[PDB]
C-alpha cells in the first residue's frame, strides 16, 4: 500500500547528526517507524542495492539514495522495528529481535 517512493509518503533518516545519513525512518500506518534498514526484503547482511528511496533523499535535496551498509548500531530492540514481506510494502512490521541488520545505515546518496 504504502512505499518509500510514493511522493506523499513521508520518510527520512532518523535525527542523528546528518541530514544525508542515519537509520531509516518512515511515516507508516502508525509511526515513524525506526527500521533496520534491510527490513522487508531482508536479502543481504550488505545490501548491493543504494536505489529505490531516490524519491526519499532527493526530497531532503541530499542527492540520490542513501547508500547501505553496517552502522554498528543505533537502532533499539524495542523502540524500533524491522518489517517483513516484499520491498517497498511498508504495511507491515514487527519490532527489531534477530536479522540481518545490525543496524544497518542508510545514508543519502554517500
Amino acid at each position: 500500500r504504502l512505499s518509500w517512493y510514493d511522493p506523499d509518503f513521508q520518510a527520512r533518516l532518523t535525527r542523528s547528526n546528518s541530514k544525508c545519513q542515519g537509520q531509516l525512518e518512515v511515516y507508516l500506518k502508525d509511526g515513524w517507524h525506526m527500521v533496520c534498514s534491510q527490513s522487508w526484503g531482508r536479502s543481504s547482511k550488505q545490501w548491493e542495492d543504494p536505489s529505490q528511496a531516490s524519491k526519499v533523499c532527493q526530497r531532503l535535496n541530499c542527492g540520490d539514495p542513501l547508500s547501505l551498509g553496517p552502522f554498528l548500531k543505533t537502532y533499539t530492540p524495542q523502540s524500533s522495528i524491522i518489517c517483513y514481506g516484499q520491498l517497498g510494502s511498508f504495511s507491515n512490521c514487527s519490532h527489531s529481535r534477530n536479522d540481518m541488520c545490525h543496524s544497518l545505515g542508510l545514508t543519502c546518496l554517500e
